[PDB]
């Protein structure tokens, strides 16, 4: 009933596309145009980057996933590390990535 496209403005499209590819470990589901890439993460939950340098590096998106460890290690092997790891009392982690422009992509998990 609703498709949520979470957007991120980026500076250099190529650098951003490379980085998001590594992080997500998937290729864009499609390109609406030449400086725009959309990933379908799941049904009705999509992430897109677009070249709008005047807004780049200010975005914040959070994904709560089933397997945080997989997100972590998979991104590590493809060469991207987290900026910060917060472990709260219950052991629930939030880990934050910074894209090439400085936007924050966080990944959390359930207790």
């Amino acid at each position: 009933s609703l498709n949520l496209f979470a957007g991120v403005a980026v500076g250099d499209f190529g650098a951003a596309l490379a980085w998001y590819r590594s992080l997500l470990g998937a290729e864009p589901t499609f390109y609406p145009h030449e400086t725009e890439a959309v990933w379908q993460l799941e049904e009705g939950r999509l992430l897109y980057i677009v070249e709008r340098p005047e807004h780049a590096g200010h975005a914040m998106q959070t994904l709560i996933v089933e397997d945080l460890d997989a997100v972590l290690s998979g991104a590590s092997e493809r060469g991207v590390e987290a900026a910060k790891q917060e472990t709260y009392a219950n052991g629930v982690r939030k880990v934050t990535y910074l894209d090439p422009d400085g936007s924050e992509i966080a990944f959390g998990e359930v207790p």
